[PDB]
């Protein structure tokens, strides 16, 4: 049920140099179908890897990572190919290149990340990244950006309770596409900031303070006021309380003409 | 199956074998998408019987876990019968008290600081003797209907249904998230606790008012509590702000829990 036209043969791939590892296996940099792709090959491991291909082969929109193909022919033959983006990670360009930006640079980013997230969430069949931080977020070099690696993704699934610890309920509880807003406010904020969320703190100590203790990245005068207040329902801990996406594009779109317009 | 209930039958003790033809059912006293719970009679003494409809797994794991117990805060297992699926049974001990949700919500009945105190502390200990065996249990579905009363004033822990034996990147994700990261632990039952003895200090049901879905998004989502009023005494105050802690690692121990409340006592 992958469209035949989407197989690939692994003779149909170049490798070239590789430019990503973990788990899982290796991201190449290579060519394929006359283009320059980025190529993520393999060594309960193959559902992941059938849903993160029913997910991407059913991606088209230009803020989203363009899907190429997938090999199948055997365990050992896996990869999936998609287009390469030569511009980096978001999180390099803040971090460790610390390329000055100026506000519009950055809302640019930001909007084009809130509608590659806008229309996931808008599906027939809707997809939560799970996954969105500023490592998944490439850049082409214009300045535009999309959502990238999948790997994490799923579709939205379609007495005691009173006595029970939230995090418990939060296990018996379905996930929500409200999940991925909360993770986009804190790349807004990212964005804004040229800072890792919570720096000082390694990633679970960072979490932990988010969850149990409330705290939230500092606002100040590098966010203008009609952000700020967006990053702050975006981080809600109730995920009703979230903006949609929707939302969220539209405001981010409003500060772009007035920040273009002055 | 098959060979699933005859390594049951091969590890559990003679005496707790039991034919259904051995017993009596008189009236429903507990209910469930399990079955129901029954009083009733077995060799002619009077028992609770929970009677049944994956519930293989979830019999031969109930019944496992019930022939372990041996201490006066946690029911008494009395047998089960195993001759085939359709035939599932478990006795326990009967308990003429009733739960501690009929005392509190249905009765209505006053009692003094102390006896509150005194079933809040057969509960901890029950809880500490669970959470401290060699092989850990934890009970996950604590609460005001599965703590039974003697007359004498004690109580145990009862209904081991839902029962088990305890076994990135998290910068960005979302605290509903980072939460179903980690498994149920020992510290959810603590927390369970602690409604049940705001419960006992108050006589009303934790968020009386809402229905239980909404009272647990009112306690996950806003980190809302039941009000912790100023005629509540500190120690217990103390026990109860740390014991909903919404960070389980800041919950303290049953074992801790115990020490507090013997003091009160003590005091009372
Ligand atoms: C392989 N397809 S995927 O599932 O979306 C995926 C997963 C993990 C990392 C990437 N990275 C990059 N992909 C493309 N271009 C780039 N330039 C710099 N890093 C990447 C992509
Ligand atoms: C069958 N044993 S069980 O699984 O622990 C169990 C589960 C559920 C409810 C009970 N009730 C009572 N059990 C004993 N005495 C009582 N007096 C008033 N209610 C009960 C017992």
């Amino acid at each position: 049920g992958l469209p035949s036209h989407f197989h690939l043969q692994l003779s149909e791939i170049e490798f070239h140099e590789i430019i990503g590892s973990g788990s899982f296996g290796k991201v190449y940099k290579g060519r394929c179908r006359n283009k320059i792709v980025a190529i993520k090959r393999y060594r309960s491991d193959v559902d992941m890897f059938c849903r993160e291909v029913s997910i991407l082969c059913q991606l088209n929109h230009p803020c989203v990572i363009q899907f190429v193909g997938a090999c199948l022919n055997d365990p050992s033959q896996f990869a999936i190919v998609t287009q390469y983006i030569s511009g980096g990670s978001l999180f390099s360009l803040l971090h460790e290149q610390k390329r000055i930006l100026d506000l519009q640079s950055k809302l640019i980013i930001a909007v084009d990340v809130a509608k590659g997230m806008e229309y996931l969430h808008n599906l027939t069949q809707p997809i939560i990244h799970r996954d969105l931080n500023s490592h998944n977020i490439l850049l082409y070099e214009d300045g535009h950006a999309v959502v990238a690696d999948f790997g994490e993704s799923r579709f939205l699934q379609s007495g005691n309770l009173r006595w029970m610890a939230p995090e418990v309920f939060t296990q018996c509880t379905r996930y929500t596409i409200k999940a991925d807003v909360f993770s986009y406010a804190l790349c807004l904020w990212e964005i804004l900031t040229g800072e890792i969320p919570f720096a000082h703190l390694k990633p679970a100590a960072a979490d932990m303070d988010m969850a149990y203790h409330h705290i939230r990245p500092p606002i100040g005068y590098s966010i203008p006021k009609p952000i700020s207040s967006l990053l702050i329902r975006g981080w809600n801990a109730c995920p009703e309380g979230r903006p949609e996406f929707s939302e969220v594009v539209m405001k981010l779109e409003e500060c772009l003409c007035n920040i273009e317009l002055m």
